[PDB]
């Protein structure tokens, strides 16, 4: 069955594809799409703590002139998650 | 605030913490916990596609006798996703 994990994975995939879809090689996307993704799909406004700020900055270096793939996109979210849910860093 | 992304991230976090919590250093967990995680939380049984099998195998070789962190767990999930959610490859 589409258990909570599979569903949540499904969400992260769907979120990816929502932008990556347009890039043709929709297994990848870049800087612009990443900034869009975070800014649009995280309706935060109040730039939480540091994590998201650092993601937005980092994005420029992380990409520079290269597309990122799915897992490297996920890493953006996982890093975000770790930095603001400080707990996860132990 | 807790937009679809944040919620879905929240799910993957929650899933991790549900077991990783018990390790105390809940940034990390290992082989046994990982197999438990996927087995329990993906209520599949009817092994959808190779991905899950390959994860279950891979886990042993990946861990050996070494813990994995949150992002590495997310890599396990992201790889599972990649392999069975065919779209992510093509």
């Amino acid at each position: 069955m589409a258990s909570p994990l599979d569903q949540a994975i499904g969400l992260l995939i769907g979120i990816f594809h929502k932008y990556s879809g347009k890039e043709g090689d929709k297994h990848t996307l870049s800087k612009k799409e990443l900034k869009e993704l975070i800014q649009k799909e995280l309706t935060i406004g109040s730039k939480l703590q540091d994590a998201e700020i650092v993601k937005l900055m980092d994005d420029l270096d992380r990409n520079k002139d290269q597309e990122v793939n799915f897992q490297e996109y996920i890493t953006f979210l996982g890093a975000l998650a770790m930095i603001y849910n400080e707990a996860l860093k132990g």
